[PDB]
């Protein structure tokens, strides 16, 4: 076959029922995600093969970064909250790997504030129990996989991309082969 289990993509044993249909784990402290997001922008080539019919979801996690990296899934909670992901994902990846100017959630709320969310909304929001709700839905979708290791897209709650097992002599036949993937297994 030309996609095949092991390859491109694993089976997981024991598959997550009601999971959402795309979903990717990334941390602001790993450096394959860092490429993901700045260089090769796989959500978005991702976004751009599949169909108008299924939705993306994209949760931090606390595996990497000890305390702040806990601050950061909290954060990434206040992000989608208030649905400012895509203003304040790349300050963040940059803070934390490139300027390492994030030490502290007060640097973390910086960003936010230069990224132009008004402080108390940003507070209140830090505090709320729908965000310790969004906290807790990003920690129980990573542990229905026993995740251990970031970049990870899963399909439908039963398949894993596998990068690993692609090409990447050439940055954009890689990207184009991850969506690829993606497509195929949502349509499986
Ligand atoms: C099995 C399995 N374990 C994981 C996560 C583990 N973990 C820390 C990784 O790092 C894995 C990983 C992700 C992407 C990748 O491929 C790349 C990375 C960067 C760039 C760039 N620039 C390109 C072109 C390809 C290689 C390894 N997932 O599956």
């Amino acid at each position: 076959a030309q996609y095949e289990d092991g390859k491109q993509y694993t089976t997981l044993e024991k598959p997550v029922a009601g999971a959402p249909q795309v979903l990717e784990f990334f941390s602001f402290f790993c450096p394959h995600c860092y490429q993901f997001e700045e260089v090769l922008h796989i959500s978005d080539n991702v976004k751009k093969k599949l169909p108008e019919g299924v939705k993306m979801t994209k949760y931090h996690v606390n595996f990497m970064g000890g305390d702040l990296g806990k601050d950061l899934t909290q954060a990434w909670a206040v992000a989608m909250a208030l649905g400012v992901e895509d203003k304040v994902t790349v300050p963040l990846f940059e803070g934390v790997q490139k300027t390492q100017t994030i030490r502290s959630a007060s640097d973390i709320r910086d960003v936010f504030i230069n990224a132009g969310i008004k402080g108390e909304e940003y507070d209140a929001a830090w505090n709320s129990f729908v965000v310790k709700s969004l906290v807790a839905q990003q920690e129980k979708a990573a542990a229905d996989v026993q995740l251990r290791g970031v970049p990870a897209m899963f399909v439908n709650g039963k398949y894993q991309l596998n990068p690993q097992g692609m090409d990447t002599s050439n940055m954009d036949v890689f990207v184009q082969q991850y969506a690829d993937t993606v497509k195929y297994l949502s349509e499986k």
